[PDB]
């Protein structure tokens, strides 16, 4: 019953500061523009101890599967090769990505009927709100 409130299909309904977050991460111009225009659906599922998160859009379809607290290697939608760890901390799914001596964190939280994503690197944050599909 780990992650029950996260499971489902979610659709992006608002975004703030995502372009600047992507700049901070090092995403190039054309990818920022096409990725920023995407309207992804986030599909979260759990089977035993394995959580799967899919992100599907016209820009890219990605999928990660993982066990909480157990590192994995990921190729991100912007083509970084990162070492990722996802944990549940006080009911928040916390995804840390490490690459080239850098780090960024993506948090997912259930707030009312929404799933709120907060992306942070250095002092640059972006908040993206998802609703049930």
């Amino acid at each position: 019953h780990m992650c029950d409130a996260f499971v489902g299909t979610w659709k992006l309904v608002s975004s703030e500061n995502f372009d600047d977050y992507m700049k901070e991460v090092g995403v190039g111009f054309a990818t920022r523009k096409v990725a920023g225009m995407a309207k992804p659906n986030m599909i979260i599922s759990v089977n035993g101890d394995v959580i799967t998160i899919k992100s599907e859009s016209t820009f890219k379809n990605t999928e990660i599967s993982f066990i909480l607290g157990q590192e994995f290697d990921e190729v991100t939608a912007d083509d970084r090769k990162v070492k990722s760890t996802i944990t549940l901390d006080g009911g928040v799914l916390v995804h840390v990505q490490k690459w080239d001596g850098k780090s960024t964190t993506i948090k997912r939280k259930r707030e009312d009927d929404k799933l709120v994503v907060e992306c942070v690197m250095k002092g640059v944050t972006s908040t993206r709100v998802y609703e049930r599909a």
